[PDB]
């Protein structure tokens, strides 16, 4: 695939030192960057190059640019099989009726856990064909905001079907299982066990089997638990020696919602963090989604397992959430040195992505602190990039511009109003730009996106496909009348 | 003549907040005639004298979202410090930045000197340099969809930036530059800098030379800069003034965590309750921020009908905590108190009001686990219908409803981040911003189309800025040339 020299711009690395270089430059080979540095330190490294391979050199003049790494998003659902019925497509067009519900107001525990428990019938009523369609638009809007390497935490879509729609799209991706073996029922005492947890295990080492195989190396896979409420001791236990005996990292969603703690020492006998302590879950391979309604004890066990939160600030608000500001626990555990990065979560409509993610961290964590360095803007890409690979177990291979990893970039262009003056483009990015302004889309030397448009892909096809596959998904398996459905997909037309 | 815009989502921010999908707003001259479902509005066109329904231009806004113009009630005018104020000259690294100015709670000494500084630098600026700054800063308000500007106190000449809205054909409320003390680190009690019948004298001035306008898009508002630089002499005067002439007022009170401790030891009183005695608590204040209140000064804020202008976008970044510290914006807002969303101000561009009412959405939602506290129609209202009534012009902007100027913005709504959502105001808020505005209409005149000036070249406003911000950087900041040549030298064409 060649060399590629990518100079003028300014690049920003988050390497160990945030590095960022004015006029910078970053010289790839194949898949691998070479060199990142000022672009005259990087020409004596074009310059140390084979004749053969320097003749074939590709000249990027990215001086109207920014260059970031591509963005790493470890907290991510693929729900777009949804988009008619959950927050979708059908909702009237005034907002003025909406009512608290779901995740709002503390967390309606009894719905969560029942919502969670559905997942699998609705998995199991998608076509392949469907599934790859709406996987590969979902994972192709990611792609097109800048996400390079995408870690699923549970979707409502089949794992193999993403897999193949990452593997077409030449992003990298975490693939997973979705796994809830318990619901929260309101006329009971105690969890109800839905499913037999061995066989919960048995469909992520079918997964498992699947990727090792895999010579990409664009595809891994990393088992999660839904939610702590739908996890049984049995499903923990079964977890935590699956990790150990595969040497795999670990996600689950734990302290979420206010009301959690209630309902976990009702029906569980005890809270999220606690259950994931007693099986051995909580340690470096986790990667706890939201992880806020933590008491002081489940906090120090964090700290001492030296575990990862993900934390998505960008959306919390219009589900209702309150992880960041009710508890002020993720900020504190940051500060006393735990791994924190940032994510997208997800939805059935397109909603904030990792630019807007960054810039929600940059505004809301400065703010709660009275500190403007408590988030500098190069901490926000350092917690979407090389902090993000790190609770992924990929920062062997991604998260930061650096000599051996993987030429993983983005393209943003700086030559519009909101970039005049401002030797920090980044900090311009973060007050005015997000997902749509990225320009150009790079995984393992290979451009992927150009100007916003797909290279090898044409978004116009993924988009009518997508949208074929939501008709038959919707009417069909959703049992939403097609003479609601056509109308509404015949004026996107 | 008449116009109507046809075919897509109209968002009204009228009294019931209302929204039409598939609606239309129909024009005659500088007002709306007509708005409502597309069916409805025919009726009204159908109903025009015919020689008026001949001569009709049909803007087809089918794949658009209608809004009414923003009105940014709370702006300052600072692109003249674009080299020195968090500009220009700062390395591209951030990680050497500290807490400073704002940040940590206020430096409320430095705060004050620097705004008792401003009256200087005001005089030191010729009436070009000033005329050029101003165009430039109050075209990047109105390619945003800025309608309505309101200077609550500017680096600025106050007839340069009223010759710049003249110019520029947007609605601009003129104020000057107030400040007659300075809290001095070396003093026990505030030290007076000016004689307060001067300051007002300034003021006098620019409501006569505004007094002719024959637009109907010239006001002015009288502001004292901040209750710290504030003189009992200042705030009686101000009452005075603004109830012989009927004036609005405002101010900044509250700002920062330092602030009541640094007032009682200066002035023996805190910012409200000094406002108070002087009668200007009342249904003529816009207070800036207006965050740090104890329960007495909710009260009289509550009780005098007064307003508050929140600027959530920009806080983080300035180390401001004028949002989650104390709750107090949010809290005045449920008890029914008039709140607004303003940008605030920089000297290089920062969030608009498309990125703070995104930040208020996603903020004041967090805190309270609530999605519907700011619903996204809630957060159109604080930047039109509710800013409008602050700055008492929503006799004639603000939303659109029969009898107001024809003020509006078009956003297309056609690309993946609008796709199948029939609230294309929460895809705008999650995923677009200032850069998203395509056309702006100020009293049925398109100004901007396709982001592009119509009556202005913004290559043209860019080039007259840059050579400005040279002259008045190197004459009156004392920046060496060497410093800034090279930084103009680099800009994008
Ligand atoms: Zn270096
Ligand atoms: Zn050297
Ligand atoms: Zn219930
Ligand atoms: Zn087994
Ligand atoms: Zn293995
Ligand atoms: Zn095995
Ligand atoms: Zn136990
Ligand atoms: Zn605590
Ligand atoms: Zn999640
Ligand atoms: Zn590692
Ligand atoms: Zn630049
Ligand atoms: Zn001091
Ligand atoms: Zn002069
Ligand atoms: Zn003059
Ligand atoms: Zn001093
Ligand atoms: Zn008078
Ligand atoms: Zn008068
Ligand atoms: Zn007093
Ligand atoms: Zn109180
Ligand atoms: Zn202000
Ligand atoms: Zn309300
Ligand atoms: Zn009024």
């Amino acid at each position: 695939m060649g060399a590629r020299l990518i100079t003028g711009g300014t690049v920003y690395t988050a390497d160990a030192q945030e590095s960022v270089h004015a006029r910078g430059a970053v010289l790839t080979v194949d898949d691998k960057v070479v060199a990142v540095g000022p672009a005259v330190e990087v020409e004596q490294a074009v310059q140390a190059l084979d004749p053969a391979v320097r003749a074939e050199l590709r000249r990027l003049d990215a001086s109207r640019m920014m260059v970031l790494p591509g963005f790493v998003n470890a907290h991510w659902h693929e729900m777009f099989a949804m988009g008619f019925t959950m927050r979708g497509a059908l909702r009237p067009p005034s907002d003025r009726a909406d009512q608290v519900a779901f995740m709002g107001g503390g967390g309606d525990m009894h719905q969560i856990s029942a919502t969670f428990d559905r997942f699998d019938g609705l998995i199991e009523a998608m076509t392949e064909d469907e599934a790859r369609a709406i996987a590969e638009y979902s994972m192709w809007i990611q792609l097109r905001g800048g996400v390079t390497t995408l870690g699923d935490m549970g979707s409502l879509n089949r794992p193999l079907a993403m897999v193949e729609a990452a593997r077409r799209l030449g992003m990298r991706f975490s693939a997973s299982t979705w796994a809830s073996d318990a619901v929260l029922a309101p006329d009971r005492s105690r969890f109800l066990r839905t499913r037999d947890a061995d066989t919960v295990l048995a469909s992520f080492e079918a997964l498992l089997g699947a990727v090792a195989a895999d010579p990409t190396g664009r595809i891994r896979c990393r088992p999660n638990v839904s939610y702590v409420t739908n996890m049984t001791d049995e499903l923990a236990r079964g977890m935590a020696e699956l990790v150990e005996r595969h040497d795999l990292p670990f996600a689950t969603h734990v302290g979420a919602l206010r009301n959690e703690a209630d309902a976990m020492r009702a029906y569980h006998g005890e809270t999220g963090v606690r259950r994931l302590a007693e099986a051995g879950l909580v340690d470096e391979r986790l990667m706890a989604g939201h992880s806020a309604f933590l008491d002081d004890q489940e906090q120090k066990l964090m700290l001492a397992g030296r575990a990862h939160i993900s934390h998505s600030p960008g959306k919390y608000g219009p589900s209702g959430e309150s992880a960041l500001t009710e508890t002020g626990v993720v900020p504190a555990l940051r500060r006393a040195g735990l791994d924190v990065s940032l994510s997208t979560d997800a939805a059935a409509l397109p909603g904030a992505g990792i630019a807007e993610t960054m810039r929600a961290a940059w505004q809301m964590y400065n703010e709660m602190s009275a500190d403007q360095t408590e988030v500098l803007p190069t901490d926000a890409l350092a917690m979407a990039t090389r902090i993000a690979a790190k609770g992924l177990r990929w920062d062997d291979a991604v998260g930061s511009l650096e000599p051996g990893k993987q030429a993983d970039l983005l393209l943003v262009r700086t030559d519009d109003w909101r970039y005049l003056l401002n030797p920090r483009p980044l900090e311009s990015f973060l007050w005015l730009a997000g997902s749509a302004d990225v320009d150009t889309v790079i995984v393992g030397g290979r451009t992927l996106v150009e100007g916003g448009r797909g290279v090898e892909v044409d978004e116009a096809a993924l988009r009518d496909r997508y949208l074929q596959a939501l008709r038959g998904f919707t009417t069909r398996a959703l049992r939403v009348p097609a003479e609601a459905v056509d109308p509404v997909l015949a004026e996107v037309a």
